[PDB]
RNA sequence: GGGCUCUCGCUUCUGGCGCCAAGCGCCCGGCCGGCCGGGCGCGACCCGCUCCGGGGACAGUGCCAGGUGGGGAGUUUGAC
C-alpha cells in the first residue's frame, strides 16, 4: 500500500544548517511615533 | 523512577550547493468504496510593561555674577 517514493524530509532549522522560517516579530518592531508615545505614556503613568 | 547545578540545543581537513516545507494529526468541498480539488494546527515550546546595548540625574541648555581677552573694534598720541 504504501509507496516507497513518500520519505519524511525534516529541515535543520540550526545555525548555518538550514536559513530560518518568518517567525512572528511584534516585540521588536519599529513602531510609528505615535503608537510608541500613547504605549510609553501610559508606562510614565504607572512609573 | 526522584531532587540539584552548570553547560548545550546538534555547523572547524577541503575556493562546492542551500530560498519559495517534507511529514503527521484534525476538518470538510464537489464528483462516484474510489477520483478531483480545499482549510487549520503541530512540525519551528509558554508568559511579559519599556527595539537592543552604554552612560545617567551629572555632562548639557536657559538667565545672573567674577575673570581672561590687540583674535577683534573705537580713539588719542601738548605748546614755545
Ligand atoms: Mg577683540
Ligand atoms: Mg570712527
Amino acid at each position: 500500500v504504501v509507496n516507497p517514493l513518500f520519505e519524511k524530509r525534516p529541515k535543520n532549522f540550526g545555525i548555518g544548517q538550514d536559513i530560518q522560517p518568518k517567525r512572528d516579530l511584534t516585540r521588536f518592531v519599529k513602531w510609528p511615533r505615535y503608537i510608541r508615545l500613547q504605549r510609553q505614556r501610559a508606562i510614565l503613568y504607572k512609573r
